[PDB]
């Protein structure tokens, strides 16, 4: 294999805790032959198959391999990969900005300029999963970071390759997973998947960073579900007032059922909310503003 | 009609029994009565975008099915409390832990002794599903033995907060429930009914009698395409000393078709469970199952 089967903390000094999930714990770490600082991932190991927790190898050695190849400035990077008899810890890339919604909701004001541009940094991450052919599969608010939140404007990274897979042609892929509120009609109709479903979320998260706002949030996860497959949605002039009506073009393009028709990564680089053709959309989405009262009330 | 008041004024708390993602169980004892029961703490979710706690309406919900339930297979529900942050649930206290878990340590076992047990799961089943309520989450650890130190302990099902009450002519559909006993409506996202109770008993069966699981892959993925194309089998090394009635009782359960797979009463009248002569006892009565995988499974 490739894990390194050595006590990773002969090697590196444990910090405090970054964050938690599910069967991994994230904390700060120091490389001791050089001083360098990472995020290490403790990944537990599942233990036998009919367990709940945990994770079983086979997917833990799919998320490093798909991190080895991955390489660009919006996605965190691999260091290295230790292992004991418990858990599988992966050396990440420490990023040190908190997520980028708190860094918004910490906003005075805010354009769809200014917007778009957060936006562009995630389909430029986005896109370049998606030229190796990899699928996210996760993207959500709390999955995209921020390097350094301490400069003007700040570095997108995301995070969180637990639920990435290559897609291959030919090889349907179906699984359940993903937050509700997130999730393509795809992947609650248990139908095949592939590089459209991250295309949807990036959709519903555009459509909150506008508004405050979440699409197809229900009273109740049923509800949010039934709201997903039948893409029951509107732009509440509550809270969409001020929203361009080239940003409502793009996710509407976006939040679409078929996979066929749904925007490509490519398509939604050059939409032109996002890649204006001309100085008239440039001037509009400069005068647009952003519901920073709803989303500040939404995310605190 | 829940009692807005401090649970701790009429009771007292005693020591943790268990817990989840968003309860846990507490010994307790009511003082005007001096009497013990399961207090389980449900944390209210706080907003509707929130991932923590469960919806208040959905706990209104729970409450609702249980009040209307009584059977001696089935949790009793003695009172709601209901603070800032939680609603209590006050139960039947159920003091001989899971099924499984005792299973796992008897000596010997028969497939009469078997049925037995299964009998008491279809009887509270039944119970429920007469009352249009399907229970949603039957599963291993949701079977609990009321003593434990008997001959023949008695079954107890709890844990409610996935049961719903289905309404004639009102489409339900929702995600939910561990993968390994969800049945193909489940994972496919389909119409949901008293079907799924069903096949979860089948998976139930199933495991009970070869300490194997029918669909359970590598993988949740593998788990979830061994449902949604039914394909299992009795491999010879588990199901060796297994009847062909408890087979044919499996296998009228684990079927796609909610139409095709067995009711709860046809359960009940499966020859497997109710035999219809001497001789159908006597089989079943000298077919023993291996507890053996069933313990390297569940220890
Ligand atoms: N490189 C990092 N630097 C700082 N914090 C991180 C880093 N990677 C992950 N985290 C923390 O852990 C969370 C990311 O999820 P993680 O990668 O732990 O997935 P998981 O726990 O294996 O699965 P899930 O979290 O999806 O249930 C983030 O919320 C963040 O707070
Ligand atoms: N009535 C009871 N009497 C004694 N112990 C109980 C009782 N109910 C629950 N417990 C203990 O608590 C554990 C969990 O109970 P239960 O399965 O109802 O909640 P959960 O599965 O943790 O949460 P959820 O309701 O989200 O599934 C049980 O395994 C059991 O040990
Ligand atoms: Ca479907």
């Amino acid at each position: 294999e490739t894990f390194k089967q050595q006590k990773v903390e002969d090697f590196y000094d444990i910090g405090e805790e970054l964050g938690s999930g599910q069967f991994a714990i994230v904390k700060k770490c120091r490389e001791k032959s050089t001083g360098l600082e990472y995020a290490a991932k403790f990944i537990k190991k599942r233990q036998s198959r009919a367990s709940r927790r945990g994770v079983c190898r086979e997917e833990i050695e799919r998320e490093v391999s798909i991190l080895r190849q991955v390489l660009h400035p919006n996605i965190i990077t691999l260091h290295d990969v230790y292992e004991n008899r418990t858990d599988v810890v992966l050396i990440l890339e420490l990023v040190s900005g908190g997520e980028l919604f708190d860094f918004l909701a910490q906003k005075e004001s805010l354009s769809e300029e200014e917007a778009t541009s957060f936006i562009k940094q995630i389909l430029d991450g986005v896109n370049y999963l998606h030229t190796k052919k990899i699928a996210h599969f996760d993207l959500k608010p709390e999955n995209i970071m921020l390097l350094d939140k301490n400069i003007p404007i700040p570095h997108i990274k995301l995070i969180d390759f637990g639920l990435a897979h290559e897609i291959e042609d030919g090889v349907e892929f179906k699984n359940i997973f993903g937050t509700p509120e997130f999730v393509a009609p795809e992947i609650v109709n248990y139908e095949p998947l592939g590089l459209e479903a991250d295309m949807w979320s990036i959709g519903v998260i555009t459509y909150i960073l506008l508004s405050g706002a979440s699409p197809f949030l229900g009273d109740t996860k049923q509800e949010t579900l039934a709201n997903i497959t039948a893409v029951s949605y509107d732009f509440d002039e509550e809270f969409f007032s001020q929203t361009s009506e080239l940003a409502k073009d793009f996710i509407r393009k976006l939040l679409v059922k078929e996979t066929r028709k749904r925007l490509t990564i490519q398509e939604a680089l050059r939409h032109p909310w996002i890649t204006p053709v001309d100085t008239q959309q440039a001037m509009v989405r400069r005068e647009s503003v952003v519901n920073l009262e709803n989303f500040k009330k939404q995310y605190v």
